[PDB]
């Protein structure tokens, strides 16, 4: 129980990474807004979890992330924990033939959404002296290559806007981090949903008081590491090339 | 043109590959350069083909040989205006768990240690000066793992530690370092012999996300631009040339940009 009594708001909270982090939160002792568009699956939920409430939200729409932080006030009186999530890509194929309009849809999700969580939450907690605000990125944000186009420049939009944020809202109390989850293993077995909650628990504890500005990474060591492309070196009876 | 006009240039590694590219391209743009090697027949050969360009025999791992050879750059000019800390040099290779200790230190005596002596000795000379031009050829190595041995890959990264740590202390007092970072293939690290020079081309092509092989006139020119007056606030930085990779990924892993531009979700 790491979060026992925290107030947490989930956005994305019906599916995938949004599903698991709630849930996990839930079993960690917090009470859980749940915040989505996806209504039947958002209601379904919350009737599972303890205390869960569901909050039609589309985050990239400003007023209504600013709802969902002030429902969470209005259920709890306080707000500990946001996560600024999206399970959702957008725009794809060869940056020629990206319209404007997709690529400006993909960002209001992506990154409006995270501006927007971070500006409504960060008004709660200044207020308390204390708060965590993580956003989901991906490993796209910190490397090209591993994503379509739209997704890679939010993304690191994201890390950026984390870093930033954090400057300003440290020494307000608050905490800026964000989880990078790989686009998916050099260890053979599969990257579960479950995997990114408990790294954003771990983050949201007091245990993680002092890690800000962070960019977690939860990838098999894909994009600092090459399992595959290590072989050519490692994989080999340890010799020397060259004069002792 | 001669953006290294009078300059004098001390360069490690300079009888082959990369340390003899930028040899040839800081004489050419107008340095005096001091080439240190252990190579001797192929040294002298580079300095008598270079205009007043010496031989200097040091080998990097032995702090005293380096020190040497800076004070040779001394005696002979006067000054020195840019150290280049180039080996071409990859030693341990293989699994960890039977790495000696003794291939580990050698390694790290080469790649790292004359690194350090170099700094060293070049920025006594450089802060009497008031100004001076540290660069070291680190690698994509030093950048991330799975692209050398696990000893280079370390001693790069140490590289790059150092170039910044030295960076920290020395720009107030005038004096720039910085680093390059090449791509490498196994190919070039593991292939000698007389067919060498072509395996080692065949292997950058098909590693380029560009499709062209990396040559060393190219780090020499990247040393060279570090090095001239248009970089004289380019200071800690590691230039990468390396087609891409470590930051947009290997050739042919992102053929999916190709696909026909859709939209997917909501």
């Amino acid at each position: 129980e790491r979060l026992k009594d925290r107030v947490a708001l989930v956005t994305g909270a019906a599916s995938g990474i949004g599903a698991a982090t709630a849930r996990l939160m839930a079993q960690e002792g917090a009470f859980v807004v749940l915040a989505d568009v996806d209504e039947h699956a958002g209601q379904a939920l919350a009737r599972e979890l303890r205390d869960a409430t569901f909050a039609y939200t589309d985050v990239s729409v400003e007023a209504q992330v600013a709802a969902a932080v002030d429902e969470a006030l209005r259920l709890h009186g306080r707000l500990d924990c946001m996560v600024n999530n999206a399970g959702f890509v957008g725009a794809y194929g060869s940056i020629l033939e990206t319209s404007a309009a997709a690529w400006h849809a993909t960002l209001g999700v992506l990154l409006d959404g995270v501006f927007y969580g971070i500006k409504h939450a960060a008004r709660a907690m200044v207020k308390q002296g204390s708060g965590c605000i993580l956003s989901v990125a991906s490993t796209a944000g910190v490397m090209g290559g591993l994503g379509p186009h739209a997704y890679t420049s939010a993304k690191h939009a994201v890390i950026g806007l984390t870093r930033s944020a954090a400057s300003e809202l440290a020494p307000r109390g608050v905490r800026v981090n964000a989880v990078a989850p790989g686009t998916t293993s050099p260890l053979g077995t599969p990257l579960m949903p479950q995997e990114i909650a408990a790294a954003l628990v771990y983050l949201a504890s007091d245990d993680a008081r002092h890690v800000n500005a962070h960019t977690l990474v939860v990838d098999s060591g894909v994009t600092v590491a090459g399992a595959s492309g290590g072989a050519v070196f490692h994989n080999r009876p340890a010799g020397f090339m060259g004069r002792m």
